């Protein structure tokens, strides 16, 4: 496939303010979304059908993430806390307290006994899921932390910040193992490891995505054409069909690139405001996208390749 052919299948309405993130459950059955309206919503991944609302945060939510067994969620909120949720019961199992300002990003490790978080307070924290206690506080950055992610075996954490740095941390010790710098350091608005753990994908507010070989500290690929000068927009590796990079954009489109050739292969039209978040289904050729306040909807897209 020189190109995918994603086409719109469902539009999901219900959030009453900007959506902030969307994530597919690892078992592929569900989509979770978080919003400035202080709510988490659960939707069917294949039919787009609204399932349930999960409530409890006192202010808007910036991010949500799934545990590996698809049974728990963690959410990051402007109320300076994270909450761990039992999805089936809707119960808040733990409230993770410690950050001194807005919490912007969160993720489980693969084993899902740990949670990592990043905050406006410029720190990265590592939490024990079962006790809800903070294990480590990392003096990670000198500006707000925009993303945090574990690698494939959980031994590394990558963090990014508006200070222009991506850093790699040892989970066990909390030591800073690496700082990634290019020829220039625009604010970094998103970062994550590749599925095989060998690479890092970073978004910067100069309208650019970069693929880094972090063990060698070198920038390999570069993806442009989209618009990103303001917001924390998620980006993804799509690997179920052809190998693509997928991202939202401030011109209201979903951008899809050939991972290898860096060429734009598709631009998905339909949203009426900034596409702040995209997610890729774990086993099927399905993308979810979500948009900001003037739109408020989530869209599900499907390709034959
Ligand atoms: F060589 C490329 F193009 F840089 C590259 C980058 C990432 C991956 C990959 N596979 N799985 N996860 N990441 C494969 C190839």
């Amino acid at each position: 496939p020189v190109k995918p052919n994603y086409a719109l299948k469902f539009t999901l309405a219900g959030h009453t303010k900007a959506v902030s993130s969307v994530k597919f459950s690892p078992n592929g059955e569900w989509l979770a979304s978080s919003s400035a309206d202080k709510l988490i919503k659960i939707w069917g991944a294949y039919d787009g059908k609204f399932e349930k609302t999960i409530s409890g945060h006192k202010l808007g939510i910036s991010d949500v993430a799934w545990s590996s067994d698809s049974n728990l969620l963690v959410s990051a909120s402007d109320d300076k806390t994270l909450k761990i949720w039992d999805v089936s019961s809707g119960k808040c199992l733990k409230t993770l307290k410690g950050h001194s300002n807005y919490v912007f990003c969160c993720n489980f490790n693969p084993q899902s006994n740990l949670i990592v978080s990043g905050s406006f307070d410029e720190s990265v924290r590592i939490w024990d899921v079962k006790t809800g206690k903070c294990l480590k506080t990392l003096p990670a950055h000198s500006d707000p932390v925009s993303a945090v992610h574990f690698n494939r075996d959980g031994s590394l954490i990558v963090s990014s910040s508006y200070d222009g740095l991506c850093r790699i941390w040892d989970t066990a010790s909390g030591q800073c193992l690496k700082t990634l710098i290019d020829d220039d350091n625009p604010p970094v608005s998103f970062v994550k490891f590749s599925p095989n753990g060998k690479y890092i994908l970073a978004a910067t507010l100069d309208n650019t995505l970069k693929l880094w070989d972090y063990s060698k500290g070198k920038c390999l690929k570069t993806y442009t054409g989209h618009k990103n000068e303001k917001y924390c927009i998620f980006a993804n590796f799509s690997v179920t069909g052809g190998k693509w990079i997928v991202s939202g954009s401030e011109d209201n489109l979903v951008y899809i690139w050939n991972l290898q050739t860096k060429e734009i292969v598709q631009k998905l039209q339909g949203h009426t405001d900034v596409v702040i978040s995209t997610a890729c289904h774990p086993t099927e050729n399905i993308i979810a996208s979500a948009a900001l306040e003037n739109d408020k909807t989530i869209k599900l897209w499907k390709s034959d390749c």
